[PDB]
């Protein structure tokens, strides 16, 4: 299991707690030095649980999918919660078995339906620490609408900063501040499959992708990626979806 506490959170706890976050997920081989992710795992080794506390160190446990760092639900004190997904009904199969009721939430765990249910598009809600103590307080007490946006921030603030340092560093300046994401940490979120997609692609192609993949820089602009030279490649991006669940 990975832990993170609110109480006391600083950059640098953060990002330990995502370097851990990341090292826990396995991985066989790296791909141009980056952790590639599993096709598959069977069974409850599938799940890793995240324990997150709040500032006044109430708690979730989310249980991740450690091929995809997908979330699949949570459980508050003595209530589960899944997305309404297939994956998320397999995941609650192996994980949160004691809860003594299942929520099943009204949305599947995608940005999409995430968004129709939060009444907001992601480029519109801040994140940051204090978001995050938030999310965890909202995710205490049941209310979907309210879980919608909440699960937003949390996705952002967890997996999306283990996918990318960028990401991780973005949170990093917002952890006494919240801010809407920039345009490039939406770009990255939107393009993760794809980047890990054309990285490992490269491989078999003398570093270069069979298909160019265009993003937004940290300074607003339009750039296209078209090799593992790309400081996307190089620096930034620490974990690759492996292209059989593509
Ligand atoms: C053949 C090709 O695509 N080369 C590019 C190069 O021009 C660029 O400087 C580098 C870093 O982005 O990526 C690669
Ligand atoms: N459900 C998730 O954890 C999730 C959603 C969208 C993108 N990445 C992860």
């Amino acid at each position: 299991d990975v832990s993170f506490r609110l109480s006391g959170a600083d950059p640098r706890s953060y990002g330990m707690f995502i370097k851990d976050l990341r090292n826990a997920l396995p991985f066989r081989e790296k791909v141009y030095n980056i952790p590639l992710l599993l096709p598959s795992v069977s069974g409850a080794g599938r799940y890793l649980l995240m324990h997150l506390f709040n500032y006044d160190g109430k708690t979730i446990t989310v249980a991740v999918d450690v091929t995809n760092v997908y979330i699949m639900g949570y459980l508050a004190d003595t209530t589960s919660y899944f997305f309404n997904e297939p994956a998320a009904e397999l995941a609650s199969q192996y994980v949160f078995r004691d809860a003594r009721r299942k929520i099943t939430l009204p949305y599947s765990g995608n940005y999409e339906r995430l968004q129709i249910a939060a009444g907001k598009p992601r480029e519109k809600i801040p994140i940051g620490l204090p978001a995050l103590d938030s999310a965890i307080s909202t995710l205490l007490h049941y209310d979907s609408t309210a879980a919608a946006g909440a699960l937003l921030v949390l996705i952002q603030t967890t997996a999306e900063a283990a996918r990318f340092k960028y990401i991780e560093q973005q949170i990093q300046e917002r952890a006494y501040r919240d801010e809407v994401p920039s345009l490039a940490t939406i770009s990255l979120e939107n393009s993760w499959s794809g980047l890990s997609k054309q990285i490992q692609l490269a491989q078999g192609n003398n570093g270069i992708f069979r298909t160019p993949i265009v993003l937004v820089d940290n300074k607003g602009n339009r750039v296209q990626i078209t090799n593992v030279t790309s400081k996307v490649v190089t620096s930034n991006i620490q974990l690759l979806l492996n292209t059989r669940n593509i």
